[PDB]
């Protein structure tokens, strides 16, 4: 089994660790963030292994498909669409879940990739509003990390 | 042509930026290191792209084929051995080389690996110490980053 993992850092407090391992024929993201004001901030790939200008040169979500954005759920979601992390009132969130689109080999491996932690809720592409459906209005980046292969 | 780059920090006030381009049939390797003692420095792939504990995390070099540490021009070297960078006088080091066996895809790609800068020179496996066919003696790690896929 590929395992990596993506130790996230930005222009804010938050921090944290999150690990990826295939598991079956999906791949299992879990972890803890912290430092997040409470409530859900949208959680993604991006398309770009790049922290030459921060959070910003990660690009935007990855998209080998050249869908819409969407929730994990969806059909019509980009590659990189994980939906949100819950910060509790402790300002952590932990992450636990399995996705079918994140890869850690062939040609839609996320490794070398980034994962970003976002400012706002991502709306799953349903909030109504121009960027719903490239970003989910997610808004800036607290955090972001390279994707990394390890043991 | 696949492109990746670095953005190496870690322990010390050592920065800088690495570029890695697939170039005909090798990849090109370019970019600046500061901050550094002037004279020569290790420079390596590492094998995890892992900063769970700052670059110790990084593990050995990359050694996909079972090699000794040797120098670049060297058939029995591992594939992350690119040998040392020359910081001047002014503490900056620039690199462009172009390696062999240093991969941006297949088996031996050095996606979501890490690039290494080290406290001491690489004595290219020659300096008779017992760490210099392991990692060339070149001590510590002044800063390193996973190297990420780019435009
Ligand atoms: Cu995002
Ligand atoms: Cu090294
Ligand atoms: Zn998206
Ligand atoms: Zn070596």
């Amino acid at each position: 089994a590929i395992h990596a993992v993506c130790v996230l850092k930005g222009d804010s407090p938050v921090t944290g660790t999150i690990h990826l391992k295939e598991e079956g024929d999906m791949v299992t993201v879990t972890g803890e963030i912290t430092g997040l004001t409470p409530g859900k901030h949208g959680f993604h790939v991006h398309e770009f292994g790049d922290n030459t200008n921060g959070c910003t040169s990660a690009g935007g979500h990855f998209n080998p498909h050249g869908k819409e954005h969407g929730a994990p759920e969806d059909e019509n979601r980009h590659a990189g669409d994980l939906g949100n992390v819950v910060a509790g009132e402790d300002g952590k969130a932990v992450i636990n879940m399995k996705d079918k689109l994140v890869k850690l080999t062939g040609p839609d491996s996320v490794i070398g990739r980034t994962l970003v932690v976002h400012v706002d809720e991502d709306d799953l592409g349903r909030g109504g509003h121009e960027q719903s459906k490239i970003t989910g209005n997610a808004g800036g980046r607290l955090a972001c990390g390279v994707i990394g292969i390890t043991k």
